């Protein structure tokens, strides 16, 4: 299969013309921070590191941070400033992961290096919808006979559309038996949805999470994840 690394996105014109020859996945447009259709704190208590900590190698804002355990993201004003390591959505600190064609799911994502288990992948990035929006959006793909879907449930009234905005986690598909889930994370009072690894996953391995999003109309898309408990259709029961 053809692939590409997420440096590949950055150029609109060589992506184009890699598309038209089918080395690169159709155009849409790259933002770094989700989009409002329609326009709606206190730090952490970790102990900063001395510069001796850090040199050893020790983690600022690790598995006991009060902000992380809370999936709250830690501001400028983080007791370990520069070093804060809870400022991965805000720093793209995303991992190491190419977009390649699979056999019949479209793109996907593989890692490039061995991920180790509960690693951040990269944010799911879109144009943010109120339920009216949303509504509007899936006549219009439905009418346009649209194949690939890209909502993702962000809370009430905010659903994600990453079909003509987003970033490469748009790419990310669907198995019955996944290696990574989505984490809902606070961000400057706003909500943003991650994917993170649940286990280590091998280089060259594609990257995929179980899509729970509630079906709508009567004919749902087929699963090909190829897990032996497929489930044999894509999003949540109804
Ligand atoms: C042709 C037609 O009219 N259909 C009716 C609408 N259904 C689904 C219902 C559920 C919402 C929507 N799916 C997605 O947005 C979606 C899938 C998906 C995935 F499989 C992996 C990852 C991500 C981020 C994903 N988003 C449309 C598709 C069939
Ligand atoms: C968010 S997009 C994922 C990226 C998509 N593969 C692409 O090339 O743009 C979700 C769409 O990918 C396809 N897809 C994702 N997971 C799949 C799976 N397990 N089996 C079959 N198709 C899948 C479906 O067309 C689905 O609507
Ligand atoms: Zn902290
Ligand atoms: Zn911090
Ligand atoms: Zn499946």
């Amino acid at each position: 299969g053809p692939s590409c690394v997420m440096d590949d996105f950055r150029d609109p014109q060589r992506w184009k013309e890699c598309a038209k020859q089918g080395k690169m996945p159709c155009y849409f447009d790259l933002i770094e921070e989700n989009v409002y259709l329609t326009e709606r704190r206190m730090q952490c208590e970790c102990t900063p590191l001395s510069k001796d900590e850090r040199a050893q190698g020790e983690i600022a804002c690790g598995e006991d941070c009060l902000n992380r355990l809370l999936m709250i993201e830690c501001s400028s004003r983080c007791p370990n400033g520069d070093y804060c390591s809870n400022r991965r959505f805000q720093r793209k600190q995303h991992a190491d992961v190419e977009v390649i064609l699979t056999e019949k799911k479209g793109w996907g994502l593989r890692a490039a290096k061995d991920l180790p288990s509960n690693t951040f992948v990269l944010e799911y990035c879109g144009e943010v919808l109120d339920h009216k929006e949303f509504k509007a959006r899936v006549k219009e793909y439905a009418r346009n006979k649209n194949i690939h879907y890209y909502f993702m449930a962000l809370k009430n009234d905010e659903i994600i559309d990453a079909t003509q905005k987003g970033n490469c986690s748009r790419f990310m598909n669907h198995s019955c038996e996944p290696n990574c889930e989505t984490q809902k994370w606070t961000v400057n009072g706003q909500l943003r949805v991650g994917f993170f690894t649940t286990k280590l996953v091998p280089s060259g391995s594609e990257l995929t999470f179980d899509y729970q999003f509630q079906r709508y109309g009567k004919e749902a898309q087929k699963c090909f994840c190829g897990s032996a408990n497929c489930r044999g259709y894509l999003g949540g029961e109804n």
